[PDB]
């Protein structure tokens, strides 16, 4: 997250760190959202590589013991069947991970609430991105979980020629694009939380930014729109 602020440690208890085994240690690669005690939602592109993955819930500082972490292996990966790794702009950038064990819920570990199917945010709706991704273009991962305020940019604007043009689809949400705050590598797969009728819900799964950099004016961060995939998610969980 570029241009973020450190999150309070109990603000975003559905945020997870997806990590891969790197020698004798583990490394953060992506974010995710806990959606059942044994299921995580993330981006498909985060699981393209044939790595050994684990999920960490209750994480705040990747480089210190917080006293709240639960570590759980990933047992099964279900990527959206239309996902095509060499065409992120086509969409379908979403995957579900079934955890080896069910995690225990507490003030640091909670299920993400999802929007009702079909819900679209009005232009300029208040949202936060969260994650441990790079804090500058071509920088380094954050230590502590970051948040940044990114108002939504509706489809009519986001799909206009000076923004993303045809690359953005109605199955996506765009947010930010102010040139200061954005998602960045390592934030992929994590949540866009938007305040609707008094309650934060996870409306986006972080999908992509510009190749010209993370915080680029008129290139808002692009998220998979969770509300387009409610039936898919329920179908997967009910059949696994
Ligand atoms: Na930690």
């Amino acid at each position: 997250v570029v241009g973020g602020t450190e999150a309070q440690r109990n603000s975003w208890p559905s945020q997870i760190s997806l990590q891969y085994r790197s020698g004798s240690s583990w490394a953060h690669t992506c974010g995710g959202t806990l959606i059942r005690q044994n299921w995580v939602m993330t981006a498909a592109h985060c699981v393209d590589r044939e790595l050994t993955f684990r999920v960490v819930v209750g994480e705040h500082n990747l480089n210190q013991n917080n006293g709240t972490e639960q570590y759980v292996g990933v047992q099964k990966i279900v990527v959206h069947p239309y996902w095509n790794t060499d065409d992120v702009a086509a969409g379908y950038d979403i995957a579900l991970l079934r955890l080896a064990q069910s995690v225990t819920l507490n003030s640091y570990v909670q299920l993400g609430v999802l929007p009702r199917a079909g819900t679209i945010l009005a232009n300029n709706s208040p949202c936060y991105i969260t994650g441990w991704g790079l804090t500058r273009t071509n920088g380094q991962l954050a230590q502590t979980l970051q948040q940044a305020y990114l108002p939504t940019v509706d489809y009519a604007i986001c799909s206009s020629s000076s923004y993303w043009g045809s690359t953005v689809k109605n199955s996506m949400v765009c947010a930010g694009g102010d040139g200061v705050r954005s998602g960045c590598q390592g934030d992929s797969g994590g949540p866009l939380h938007c305040l609707v009728n008094g309650q934060y819900a996870v409306h986006g799964v972080t999908s992509f930014v510009s190749r010209l950099g993370c915080n680029v004016t008129r290139k808002p961060t692009v998220f998979t729109r969770v509300s387009a995939y409610i039936s898919w998610i329920n179908n997967v969980i009910a059949s696994n």
